């Protein structure tokens, strides 16, 4: 049914600064606030596609490659490299953490809000050149009192 997040149906003035999404929330008191959320914590590009993954640390399980990690967590192993200061083809060890997630930001150009600050576009970066994408932000943004959240 309904997408968890819905911060459009009760926000207005939706707008973009850089990859910060700001808007005038509604507030249970029926008033307003003005809020921000970092976009860059909760979208990746995955090889030239937006995704739903927050910033986290991985640790590397017995027989794991990079692209097994980037398999189970939804991202492109290409950015787990690149993110972790190592190269496309390195072998990982077990034990080994690893930055994933977020960080769209890195890797784009021409970003913007559409469809009245619904959805976010951009020219993501893949690796043999550049892909326009974009992604329904009431899926995980929420308005929570005011507040603008990740859900």
């Amino acid at each position: 049914g309904n997408y968890a997040g819905n911060f459009s149906g009760s926000s207005r003035d939706i707008c973009l600064d850089g990859a910060r999404l700001r808007a005038e929330c509604r507030r249970g008191d029926g008033g307003y606030s003005t809020s921000v959320i970092d976009l860059n914590r909760y979208l990746s590009n995955d090889n030239g596609h937006f995704r739903w993954v927050s910033t986290a640390t991985v640790t590397v399980q017995q027989g794991d490659t990079l692209r097994d990690i980037g398999r189970r967590f939804d991202c492109d192993f290409h950015e787990i490299a690149r993110r972790n200061n190592i190269q496309n083809e390195d072998l990982i060890y077990p034990g080994q953490v690893l930055q994933v997630g977020g960080n769209f930001w890195d890797s784009a150009r021409d970003v913007r809000l559409v469809d009245g600050g619904k959805v976010l576009e951009a020219e993501l970066r893949y690796s043999g050149g550049w892909n326009r994408s974009r992604i329904y932000l009431d899926e995980h943004i929420g308005n929570r009192n005011g507040e603008l959240i990740h859900c």
